[PDB]
C-alpha cells in the first residue's frame, strides 16, 4: 500500500516526525508521497523526502494560497521539481467552498501550475471543492498534454468520479469514507470507481477515521492508519485488501513514476 497524502510538513509532527514515519513504514505502508502546499511548504517537502527512504514530494500552490502566486513563483517551482524527490506538480486546483482566496487568483496559479506541468512534462496532484464544472473547463485544455493526473481527496458524486475517470484522471480516497455522518454519498460510489484509477491517502494530519477503535486522545491523522483505510474501502468494494494494496500500489507507480 501507498499513501499519496501525507501533509508531513505539518507541525503537528514537528515533536515525532521520524517515529510518525517510523510507525507507518512498520504497518506495511511502502511508502509516502509529501504534500506541499506552497512554495515554502514544497522546499520542504523535498527536504522531508531526501530525509527519509520511500519517500517523495510535490511542488505547487494550493487554491488557498492561490493568492500569493507571483512570476518569480513559477521558476521556483521549477528548480524544486528538478529534483529527483518531487514527482507531482501540486497541490493545485480549485477551492470554492471556501473564500480564502479570490476564484479569479486560484484559477490564474491553477492554469499556471497546468501549464508548468505541461512544460516539464509531469502529472498533477489536484484538489476540487464545490467547484467541479469549473475545474473541467480549466482542465479542458491542458490534460492532454501532461503524462497523468490525480483528483485527491475526492468528496463528490459518482457522476462526478465518472467525468474525471473518463478523462485519465485518477480518483483519491481518503478516511473522509470511513465518517458515518458525511461519509454515505462516497461509500456507495467506491465500487463504481475503476480498481486501476483508484489511490489511497490519509490527507494526515486531517480526516482521522471516525470509525476507529479505539480513538487515539489526540485525534491527529498519520499515515499509520493507511491499511485501516484500505481494509474499509476494500470491504465496500467486496475485494481482499491484499489484491487491492497491489492494485492501487500499481496505480502509484504508473502515475508518479516511481518505485517501492
Amino acid at each position: 500500500m501507498f499513501d499519496i497524502g501525507v501533509n508531513l510538513t505539518s507541525s503537528q509532527f514537528a515533536k515525532d516526525r521520524d517515529d510518525v514515519v517510523a510507525c507507518a513504514f512498520d504497518a506495511g505502508v511502502n511508502g509516502l508521497l509529501i504534500t506541499g502546499t506552497n512554495l515554502r511548504e514544497s522546499q520542504q517537502a523535498q527536504k522531508l523526502a531526501r530525509q527519509y527512504s520511500s519517500c517523495w514530494s510535490t511542488a505547487g500552490v494550493h487554491p488557498h494560497d492561490s493568492s500569493q502566486w507571483q512570476a518569480a513563483t513559477e521558476e521556483a517551482i521549477i528548480e524544486l521539481a528538478a529534483q529527483p524527490e518531487v514527482v507531482a506538480i501540486g497541490e493545485c486546483g480549485l477551492d470554492f467552498n471556501r473564500n480564502f482566496s479570490t476564484p479569479e487568483e486560484q484559477e490564474r496559479a491553477f492554469v499556471a501550475q497546468l501549464r508548468i506541468a505541461a512544460d516539464l512534462n509531469m502529472p498533477v496532484f489536484m484538489h476540487c471543492r464545490d467547484a467541479h464544472e469549473r475545474f473541467m473547463t480549466l482542465l479542458e485544455p491542458w490534460l492532454d498534454k501532461l503524462p497523468g493526473a490525480v483528483l485527491h481527496c475526492f468528496t463528490g458524486t459518482r457522476e462526478e468520479m465518472q467525468a474525471c475517470v473518463a478523462h485519465g484522471i485518477y480518483i483519491g480516497i481518503t478516511g473522509w469514507v470511513c465518517d458515518e455522518r458525511r461519509g454515505l454519498e462516497l461509500r456507495e460510489l467506491l465500487p463504481l470507481i475503476p480498481a486501476e484509477k483508484l489511490l489511497i491517502e490519509t490527507d494526515a494530519p486531517y480526516l482521522l477515521p471516525r470509525d476507529l477503535t479505539p480513538k487515539p486522545s489526540s485525534r491527529r491523522n498519520e499515515p499509520a492508519h493507511l491499511p485501516h483505510i484500505l481494509q474499509r474501502i476494500a470491504h465496500w468494494r467486496g475485494e481482499d485488501a491484499a489484491w487491492l494494496a497491489a492494485t492501487t500500489d500499481a496505480n502509484v507507480k504508473t502515475l508518479f513514476g516511481i518505485a517501492f
